């Protein structure tokens, strides 16, 4: 499954349908970034602009004309071809075959964009940019619209509004259609598959990174060449960090370990956690830890739907970690009072549920406190956890557990469709697949 | 194999040794590096920063100063203890525990580096700072400085003379000492293992992803968790695109494929690249090419030795390429006239070798032309390369071939050790190892 | 004349009924300027924040904010009273005086706009701000912005809209009020009066400063301190030079000099050109090219009137400079087709009339080619010339001679009204003006 | 009297021989500052440029290229001739006519300063830049040394090397030449000629800005154009403002005025100060004031010599100050005691003496609270006063009264020369001199 020419064209229509007759709206590739010296790290195209063109180069700029209500084009900037730099760097789209491929009306280098930039610019009224983006970006609008306020003698013209798309295009990604719902359910399956391999091949004595290792060859096989995000595995004490990404650590027969994993599938994000022993067998105080974060999770997937929201689901999942807590010792006096005095934070400190998309932590208004009201076509996470730190005051049993476990979910009209739950997460589901893989 | 802090110490040392009396060297950590939104790549510590501390924070300062000829002391700046910051984001050493830890004299807080550079800097006569390396880096030691300058009636004096840092340090990284060399080694080794791996993988009908795949668990198997540059597996006529990273289609019975990869292990490049045959086994015209870049590579590895050079060896290698390249009819005419021309350079139009270290391009003066001279404890790799293009003039079974072959070496006494002759190269060699494989 | 507390006020309120309910315009005083080291160049405030406040003060901005569309209100960020500030710079409003003298609705100190001003944007729709007008005003308006864009958790919101509001602003400024007006021919009257004194105070040998000295002192003893611009007075072929001011040539009997000098009065500019005979008697070939600008001048003040327009008013001037100078011998040919070939330029290279107020060269909309129509409440200068270059090939007697003579008026219901008539500019008026002096 | 190319030429072949071999100074002209709109301040060199050359143009960069010990030589970048742009706005000096107008090697245009002072600038160890003084200069230097630093496969180099060449250059200006020292008086004669003149003119009801008109007009007659800092005029309350520049009062019957004013001439600045009586008699109080702070300049006069210090001089105006104000009441106890614990403070808050000379506050090093030890060549101001404030709890005639009395003097080999006595300050003088000028 992947995003098509005609659904990018789709996209920049609509933007155009939302934008006031005689407008520009400026869409900037993203730089590219050093990693050391002249090395760079693997590009990553600005999400935002991915979104419009599928195009995934450096030095583009993508422009969508509105003239008037009925009247509209776009113009893309994008390095030229050149013989020498391509032997050495990698073939370019170029100008000529670019309308074509991407389905935009015009092409120019982006070498002449100061030269033509404040050309397409003149006599309009608005232009649509997301100021502070980029500071490459910045100079480049920031100069063309000097030149056209500067060039009254030469009947040039700047528009005098600038208006931000970012709050617009943010909300058109927070609504997938079905060709991203089969995307990302294609990037739920590969990260699932990748969190099983994991489980398979954890031994006492294995570094927590190569877990790491198992986890982003199993992604690279399916075509995710890259993870959507630095992946967490933190056995032991590294569980209560909550984004651990050291990796470094020799895991113990004993220990859980948590791994938060997710791929870049087509440029849209999977995100899982599952946490589980290293040894293939929950101990008692591990298990009594992890059916509570299940149960929050279970509950959390049930309800769901279309109607609700994230603040209404997470007073659910309070009510049955202060209630578990409570039952364990870990807290202690009435339940009530306890989620009046939000006694949980201490061992549940972050948020339920953020969206997923083209980004991991993905872009649309949640509403105060995560109250917006759920509909269909929102995709999110739902990642309950607890974590009990090695100098916590609570019977010591409890203390070093770090346990979180994390699905993946589309809003649908009927509820919600769980895109990762093709790797086991009840406690005897996962010991009964260590114990056959420990036999082989 | 591993670089200790007592050697950051003595590294340290021999920087001080070459500063003037009364001054202070600078060394700023990188910066993170943003990859989409609120995501960030995985952070790579800048090479000269690392070189001084092996230390892998962001947010990091090592001051050197040479108060005279007999008395100098270090400080460090780096991020404070913080409870919330380090239950999201991972530990931090902070101030208490950073002399200890990595043998200096005095730790500062970050945060107060506005407040307390100038303050060491004040009555010095020299600052020793990479002007312009970042810009981050580069507003706080300006800002110190003005404060120095504009504080006469608090008594503030500012250093007059400001040194680049960057020649001295760079020439102290040329040379290696026997654990870089040993780092090095090792780094060989396993970047050897992952392309005998990848070797013993490819089929015809497999992507090259999943070349790059095979490759980087291998890297992480060992310890060497992220690559020292983006791989590069260009089969078919990718393989004359000399960065070739797009990696994306599928390997073709007939074609050879081109793997430069390389590990970076405890901050250490290693830089591989092998060609052969998808299927197992090479065509007569691939072997015709092949036999010449591999005689360019062994008569490389046969002179490579203390008081040659880069340059002079490179002469060799196109002598054999013009010669080859004459027997096969790709070029014609006399072959002394041909060196006299370039004639090589549209089939070898880059560099033979780089130097290797801390940046697989790594750091050092080559002198014009790369003429050097070289000495034991120099690093460099020796890359041999024929690239002949789909559309070139040449007899039509040769298009579109590319070819190279990469080992990486250290200069000796006695001539050079070969620190990658772990992964075959020779024609027969790789077919053994391909026919072995392709029966399992 | 001056513009008092109520204008100012009408003026704020003018902009607040232009702008879009839930929007705040953003108006920023001018930086300090230095002049060499640590002394500054006397302070002029900004035109624009000047319209709005009659406040010359440093560190000051100026926010109204309309909540709706019948609630509005304003807050000034203005320097904080502090002793010893005073004690040597100079007194400051500060915030408990400055609502009374201004008539804002309230004052905070500037030490605090950025701890304030995202808080008075937050939950805003538009914001008005002069992007690019200021760097320092830039960086506090990116900042808010950002501070409110990231802030969603803390349930901040920034504006999406940015508006210029330059144009809507210039637009004011345009059409003056009769109080404006009032100031102007104050103005008007001053440096007539200065150009009056330089004339009856000119002899030869004196050196072109000791007219500028003469002007100063007559616009200070009126209290416009400064002039509007660097005072131009050219002798000789230095009047052939359009902003010649390094006025540094002893003046020549035989010569011509050519004075254009303004003051500003109350914030308002006046801007007069005069030229003259050095030693009090046009030669010939002088009163030839005087007598083409003169009448040139003179048909232009009879023309301009509402429902005319610079462009039109320009293309009468030329026939009659065309005219005059074939009748000279200076051009050659027939007058239409001269006039068609553009061929007074050599002669004539400069506008007829540029908008006149806060700025000499004042703001507002042109139209292609000064083409838009005039209107009553418009202030401009009408100004001819001719200058003949000392190597002009026309007869050799006018070379060298360069003449202006520039007015300022305001268009009426019933024409315009010349606030500068009271400096002489008929030839025999300045001769007879100049000999009662001489003979002094 | 003025400094000759010949003088300048000098001072660069000085600074050459300060700088090390293999090095380069660059040297920049101050940028045009806008005043309003697109109007601009008249120009003001930068005063380390001037000291240099002599040139007053901006756009324009002085290179001093030392070799070797023996080799060196100039190149000055500087604007282009253009016909149209000196029409527009004067004449330039340009590239054929600078090396012997000013007395430089070679001269470029400064629209290729880009392409040219990396060029100058490879393979040298050294070069001596003000970094930090101008942003436009950085940016041409920084981009110069990114060039050369990022050009070894072109062979180019950069100096690894960057001195401040400003303590140098500004302990040259701190020691006069005799060339200098005959401007300086120049300056002093023309700044007290117009001092004298504002006593002649004083009368009550003047506003404080009739005076500066005055001052204006005397510095311009005798060529000097422009004041060295904004002329103060405070009058009564106004004089206890110690850089009170509003000059807005009427000054009253009964008042004082204090007057501090000096003029530019040929790039030096005069600073004189007098108080004295609007209405031209001492009142008790004022005379009783008046006396404390003439004599402390009186004997600081005969004090200051080679070998003082301002420092020591400070300290016997001191013990005059407080001698003198607890024999009024002002300060109550014991004289040592008193100066223990500098009781002056509130009355005098201010230094005795500043450097003079291309700039009123002038560069070179004071040492610790001014204690350098006096040396001829040297020149500074002399300037004691007393404040005291309306509010002051004092006795209640003292109240309000601001007295400064400063001259300009020459260090020399036998004591001091007075550069300013020519404008009277004993108060019987000021007296008869207003008395004289009253009856005319
Ligand atoms: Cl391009
Ligand atoms: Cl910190
Ligand atoms: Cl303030
Ligand atoms: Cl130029
Ligand atoms: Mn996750
Ligand atoms: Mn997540
Ligand atoms: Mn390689
Ligand atoms: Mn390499
Ligand atoms: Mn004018
Ligand atoms: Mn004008
Ligand atoms: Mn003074
Ligand atoms: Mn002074």
């Amino acid at each position: 499954s992947e995003i098509s020419r005609q659904e990018f064209q789709r996209r920049r229509q609509a933007l155009v349908e939302q934008m006031q007759p005689g407008s520009a709206a400026l869409i900037f590739a993203a730089p590219e970034v050093t990693r050391s010296a002249d090395s760079e790290y693997p590009y990553r195209q600005n999400s935002d602009f991915w979104y419009f063109t599928g195009f995934n180069e450096p030095e583009a700029v993508l422009v969508l004309i509105k003239s008037d209500d009925t009247h509209n084009h776009s113009v893309l900037f994008n390095r030229v071809r050149d013989l020498t730099a391509e032997i050495w760097f990698g073939r370019r789209l170029g100008q000529d075959a670019a309308p074509e491929k991407l389905g935009v009306d015009r092409a120019l280098a982006f070498s002449e964009i100061n030269q033509q930039l404040y050309q397409l610019l003149n006599g309009l009224d608005v232009v649509y940019h997301a100021q502070g983006e980029y500071a490459y970006a910045d100079v480049i609008v920031n100069s063309a619209l000097e030149k056209l306020r500067k060039g009254s003698r030469q009947n040039l013209t700047a528009p005098a509004t600038m208006i931000d798309w970012r709050p617009v295009v943010h909300e058109m990604r927070l609504f997938k259609s079905p060709e991203e719902i089969a995307v990302l359910r294609r990037a739920g399956e590969i990260t699932a598959m990748a969190h099983t391999r994991a489980m398979e091949k954890c031994r006492p004595g294995m570094f927590e990174y190569h877990l790491e290792g198992e986890i982003h060859h199993e992604f690279n096989r399916h075509g995710a060449r890259y993870p959507s995000y630095n992946t967490i595995v933190g056995s032991g004490e590294n569980g209560c960090i909550l984004h651990y990404t050291e990796n470094e650590c020799e895991m113990r027969d004993g220990d859980l370990v948590l791994i938060d994993a997710g791929c870049e599938y087509k440029g849209y994000a999977g995100d899982i956690t599952r946490t589980f022993p290293v040894n293939g067998k929950f101990t008692q105080a591990q298990r009594e830890i992890y059916d509570i974060v299940l149960e929050s999770l279970e509950t959390s997937l049930r309800l769901y739907r279309p109607g609700t929201s994230i603040l209404e689901v997470t007073g659910e999942v309070v009510r049955i970690m202060v209630s578990g807590l409570v039952k364990l010792g870990i807290l202690k006096g009435d339940v009530d009072e306890l989620i009046a005095q939000n006694a949980h934070r201490p061992f549940f400190m972050h948020g339920l549920s953020h969206w997923l998309g083209l980004d991991v932590h993905d872009v649309g208004v949640y509403g105060q406190d995560r109250s917006r009201i759920l509909e269909p076509g929102m995709v999110l996470t739902v990642a309950p956890g607890l974590y009990i730190a090695p100098d916590a005051e609570v019977p010591e049993q409890y203390r070093g557990i770090g346990i979180r476990i994390e699905d993946d979910i589309v809003i649908t009209e009927t509820g919600n469709e769980n895109l990762t739950a093709s790797v086991v997460k009840k406690p005897e589901e996962i010991e009964a697949l260590m114990v056959a893989a420990r036999k082989q």
